[PDB]
This record gives structure tokens, C-alpha cells and sequence, in this order.
């Protein structure tokens, strides 16, 4: 599912992101943006053999079990799968999880180098919330 930019921002806060750990509801959409342009079924291929899933492009590295990350944890307890469904439950309770591991919204590469210290309040203007 390829959500709308108003639709997506409903969604999260309706999910207990708006403010969580300080991070104010326009990072989160930003950050979703730039990592997935909206689409729950974003994946995508790393270096080191492990793979990007989803809405936020949580890692296998780390956070999900795909069955084909040799020496990868699974942090959040789920199959990657679940990252791409139509509910995005699964999505943001694991970011919650990584956005809690010490360097905040630094874990998305996208975020630092693309919203962070920019106008965020920008991507949930005019959206009923």
C-alpha cells in the first residue's frame, strides 16, 4: 500500500509516534518520504547482504528475521514480512524500539542527512489530526 502524505500522518499518531522520545509527528513522515516515498512494500538489497523492509526500512542486520542475514538478531521478534503489510502496527512498534537504542532518530541515515535541522513541521501541514 502506498500511503497518502495526510494519511500516513493520521496513522502514526493514531499509533503513539507524534512525540515519541521528543521526535514531533513531521520527522517521522519525513523520514518516511525519503526511505520508502510512502510504500509499505519498499525493500532494498545492502552491501553487507542484508535487506531494508518496508515504510521506515527497518534492517535485517538487526531487527527482523528474513531467514538469509547470516549472523543478523532479531530484535523487534518479527519476520520481515510483517513489515510490509497494509497495517503498519508492525512498523512503527519496531521503531519505537530503535529509536529508543541510544542515537534517536540518527538510526535512519536518510533523516540525518535529509531532515533533520529542516523545516519537518512542513510534511503534516494542512492534514486533519
Amino acid at each position: 500500500k502506498v500511503f497518502g502524505r495526510c494519511e500516513l500522518a493520521a496513522a502514526m499518531k493514531r499509533h503513539g509516534l507524534d512525540n515519541y522520545r521528543g521526535y514531533s509527528l513531521g520527522n517521522w513522515v519525513c523520514a518516511a518520504k525519503f526511505e520508502s516515498n510512502f510504500n509499505t512494500q519498499a525493500t532494498n538489497r545492502n552491501t553487507d547482504g542484508s535487506t531494508d523492509y518496508g515504510i521506515l526500512q527497518i534492517n535485517s542486520r538487526w531487527w527482523c528475521n528474513d531467514g538469509r542475514t547470516p549472523g543478523s538478531r532479531n530484535l523487534c521478534n518479527i519476520p520481515c514480512s510483517a513489515l510490509l503489510s497494509s497495517d503498519i502496527t508492525a512498523s512503527v512498534n519496531c521503531a519505537k524500539k530503535i529509536v529508543s537504542d541510544g542515537n534517536g532518530m540518527n538510526a535512519w541515515v536518510a533523516w540525518r542527512n535529509r531532515c533533520k535541522g529542516t523545516d519537518v513541521q512542513a510534511w503534516i501541514r494542512g492534514c486533519r489530526l
